[PDB]
Formats: structure tokens, sequence, C-alpha cells
DNA sequence: CCCGGACCTGTGACAAATTGCCCTCAGACGG
DNA sequence: GGCCGTCTGAGGGCAATTTGTCACAGGTCCG
């Protein structure tokens, strides 16, 4: 069917800060670079919109406003700081756009690897959930289930969440339980979890999920 | 004992940003 | 050959929802 993503598990542990559409194209830069040094990729509007059912307008908006937004953003690495782009994108012809990613990143997307296709996630708005998809599907075993235990701090690190999710009310509110509720809406999984405590203080978040293949 | 204080939880408000939509008009191409 | 009819996509916008922030109500234990 559709395309199989895979990736090193380095960059869905990495610390960054991207939104849903810039993870969009990320995912087929990805793509592109595993079937082959380079690192110049191209994109066409046509085939954007038609993957994620969109228009070609509204397409054209959202690859031209991702694309400005690069500039200045970091990756890191647990630690070491790369930038995504080292040269301003650009269209040679109308319809298309060219990319010129990093060479040295280039050995961390292919390696201990992480595996999805992409209509799995096709779906998802918030980036945070994207995000979190992710990192689940690094424990995954072939029959489609799977059980981790993340610790609060480092998806506060790791995702970059925003500075007020450090209150644990607001962390439930605005981020668990909002995440929780796209991925059993939008995704073939069906996903729990559950608080570990130490005083006062939730310190982990113990996920559990199955695929509804069963 | 009960105080003020340092922790924790949940909800009500409001501000800022993102969503899918809608309209204009010229570029690229072929009949 | 060259104009025009169509398919694209590069711009300009929108209101309704969602995300980020903080005040206040209401629980416990410490000294
Ligand atoms: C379905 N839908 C989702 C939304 N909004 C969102 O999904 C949405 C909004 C945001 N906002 C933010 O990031 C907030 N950030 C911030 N305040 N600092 C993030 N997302 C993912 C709006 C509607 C919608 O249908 N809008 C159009 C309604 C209409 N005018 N007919
Ligand atoms: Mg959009
Ligand atoms: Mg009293
Ligand atoms: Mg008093
Ligand atoms: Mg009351
Ligand atoms: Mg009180």
């Amino acid at each position: 069917n559709s395309p199989r993503i895979v990736q090193s598990n380095d960059l869905t542990e990495a610390a960054y800060s991207l939104s849903r559409d810039q993870k969009r194209m990320l995912y087929l830069f990805v793509d592109q670079i595993r079937k082959s040094h380079d690192g110049i990729c191209e994109i066409h509007v046509a085939k954007y919109a038609e993957i994620f059912g969109l228009t070609s307008a509204e397409a054209s908006k959202d690859i031209r406003q991702a694309l400005k937004s690069f500039a200045g953003k970091e990756v890191v690495f647990y630690y070491e700081s790369f930038p995504w782009f080292i040269k301003p994108a650009h269209s040679p012809s109308r319809g298309l756009y060219s990319v010129h990613i990093n060479p040295y990143l280039i050995p961390f997307f292919i390696g201990r690897f992480t595996q999805f296709r992409l209509s799995e996630t096709k779906e998802i708005t918030n980036p945070y959930a994207m995000r979190l998809y992710e990192s689940l599907c690094q424990y995954r075993k072939p029959d489609g289930s799977g059980i981790v235990s993340l610790k609060i701090d480092w998806i506060i690190e790791r995702y970059q969440l925003p500075q007020s999710y450090q209150r644990m009310p607001d962390f439930r509110r605005r981020f668990l339980q909002v995440c929780v509720n796209e991925i059993n809406s939008r995704t073939p999984m069906r996903l729990s979890y559950i608080e570990k405590k130490k005083g006062r203080q939730t310190t982990h978040i113990v996920f559990s999920f199955r695929d509804i293949t069963s």
C-alpha cells in the first residue's frame, strides 16, 4: 500500500520543535534520502495535495509558509546541535520546490530503528501527538502491541513542550488527554495509560496499546 | 489544637494562533 | 504559427476551534 517510513531511534528521541505541516514534509525527505551523499530534495505541489487530501491552493500555502519557518531551527542529539537547512529553499519551476538538507544529518536518518506506514499518521493534527505516536512505534512488536514507561521530564525536554505545562494539571488537560484522544480517533491504534507517582509528584506515564486488527 | 505556608489537584476566563474554506488573477500548455 | 480555454498554483483574506497562560477554589501535611 502506502509508503513505509523508517527512521533511526535517534531522530525519534531528538529535541526539536516543528509544526504539523513541517513534520509532514520531513517524512517525505526521509523517504527520498533513504532511497539511494546528496541531500538535495524536491517536492511537487500537486503530489503533496493528493497524499494529504488538500487542494493545490492550500497545499501551495502549506509548503511555502512551512518552508520559510525552517530558518533558525536547530536539532539536538543527546548533547549536539545542528541546523536543518544550510541554504534557503527555492523554486526552479512553477509547482516545484528544491531544498538543501544539512549533509551531516544523513547518518542520523539511516542507522536500532523505528518504522510505520504514512497512512497511519496523515490525519493527526497536533504536532505533539505525532511525536508521541512515533515514540510508541519504536517499542512495537510484530503483532501490533506494546508497553512503555516514559519519564515526564524527558517528555518536556525532548518534545520541547511550552513552559506552563510544567504545572501538572495543565500538562494533563492540554497535552496528555487531548493526544491520547487523537490517536484513539485517527490511527489504527488503541491506547491506554496510567500515572506513576513518588510522593506527591507524578514522575512517569506508562503506556499500553494494541492494534484494532485483532 | 489551629495558624500561615508550601505543596498538590481541577476549572473558569481570556489571548493568540491554527484550521479548512473562499475568491482573484496570471503561468504553462495544447488543440 | 499564435491565441484562447483550461488546469494550476501563488496571492489575498475569514470565522470557529484549539492551544497557552494564569487567577482562584479547595484538599493534605509540616513546624
Ligand atoms: C476543525 N478546526 C480545528 C481548528 N483549530 C485547530 O485544530 C488548532 C488551533 C491551534 N492553535 C494554537 O496552536 C494556539 N497557540 C497559541 N495560542 N499560542 C492548533 N490547532 C491544531 C479550527 C477548526 C475549524 O473548523 N475552523 C474553521 C471553522 C469556520 N470558520 N467555519
Ligand atoms: Mg493549512
Ligand atoms: Mg478557619
Ligand atoms: Mg486570615
Ligand atoms: Mg463550592
Ligand atoms: Mg486551602
